[PDB]
């Protein structure tokens, strides 16, 4: 029982300040971006982008079966808005899942007397205290509304929740973002109607100079990493825009040969693997010759509702999933070996499904 939405379509959103590399970043994610027309049902407007996640699971599956399609699954991303005070800034975060929060550890090379005041610590506490304070306001509207219905009704379910939103308030209040709340299952639920902005899991990407990713190190990242240790503990993944931007704009081959050169990597991969987990994504594999693909849905998702993303009649009519896990495909190295060792398994409509799991749906 977790905090957040009920769905498959879910987003991250990208947020920072003016002049941290938000923009370069976003930029780079941009050029590996779906073109929308794969989505013709869907609108992705100039501030969204939808990008393959890589998976060497996917890549492993492609090699032994040599599909004719090969598809990956995506991570939706939105750079937002303008800077958690602007109604459209609102609007545009309160419509994604979680948060990828750029944060610059940087100083110019222009010496000039213009004062670049690099604190990513003071930007931090800045945007979260500006999040809990609207999170603050939206519950104290919720109690005005809830104790005007309680004047008419005498419904318990409305106190619970009165109940509830005075110990969010303290809670907040106190300088906490909500999802470090220890929420009993119920008031999760309850949590999960509102939407707060604090509920939202949180990944900070630390924009530095290609000097210092290489070099791993840097002088503002230990009172961010103490910080993060004080305010939630979530991933905190060090990069370089400027690096990133150049490597983007390389083809493969001399890619590769600068990163052999400079003794140097990409973590864009990481970013976006590590944003598709944090929202609560995970995916399933189908996989035969005709095609291996990436089934994004919500963790916690069932079999039955699972077999839904494919086909309709697979959940309307849904028998079993026929499931093996990838890691004992790999390990075995065969559909038949999987069969042998009685891992091939028969799933009912209870079943959790699990990442990496390889499943083939019987229905009607």
């Amino acid at each position: 029982p977790i905090l957040g939405r009920f769905s498959s379509h879910l987003k991250i959103g990208i947020v920072g300040l003016p002049n941290v590399g938000k923009s370069t970043f976003f930029n780079i994610v941009t050029k590996l971006s779906i073109p929308a027309e794969n989505f013709p049902f869907c609108t992705i407007d100039p501030n969204e982008a939808r990008v393959y996640v890589p998976d060497e699971r996917f890549d492993w599956l492609c090699q032994l079966y040599k599909p004719k399609s090969e598809v990956s699954a995506y991570l939706e991303i939105n750079d937002i808005a303008g800077l958690g005070l602007g109604n459209a800034f609102l609007s545009h975060i309160r419509a994604v899942d979680g948060i990828f929060h750029v944060l610059r550890a940087f100083e110019d090379k222009e010496v000039t007397h213009i004062d670049d005041s690099v604190d990513p610590v003071r930007d931090l506490e800045t945007i979260g205290e500006e999040l809990r304070l609207k999170d603050i306001e939206f519950v104290q509207n919720k109690i005005d509304d809830l104790e005007k219905s309680m004047k008419r009704s005498n419904d318990k379910q409305l106190k619970l929740e009165h109940e509830l939103c005075e110990k969010v308030k303290a809670h907040l209040e106190d300088g906490k973002d909500v999802r470090f709340g220890d929420w009993k299952s119920a008031d999760i639920e309850i949590l999960n109607t509102f939407q707060l902005l604090t509920a939202k899991p949180v990944v900070y990407l630390v924009n530095m100079s290609e000097k210092d990713y290489q070099r791993k190190k840097n002088k503002f990242l230990p009172k961010i990493h103490a910080w993060v240790q004080e305010h939630g503990g979530e991933t905190i993944i060090p990069f370089s825009c400027a690096f990133e931007r150049l490597l983007a704009d390389m083809p493969p081959d001399e890619a590769a040969k600068y990163c052999a050169e400079n003794q140097i990597a990409s973590v864009i991969p990481k970013i976006i693997k590590t944003g598709f987990a944090a929202i609560h994504l995970i995916y399933f594999f189908t996989a035969g010759p005709d095609e291996v693909k990436c089934w994004q849905i919500r963790r916690q998702t069932k079999a039955p509702q699972a077999a839904g993303t494919i086909h309709t009649d697979f959940e309307r009519g849904f028998i079993c999933a026929e499931v093996m896990k990838f890691d004992d495909l790999k390990e075995l190295g065969s559909e038949s070996a999987v069969k042998a060792a009685g891992k091939y398994r028969q799933e009912g409509k209870t079943y959790v499904v699990q990442d990496g799991d390889i499943i083939f749906f019987k229905f009607n």
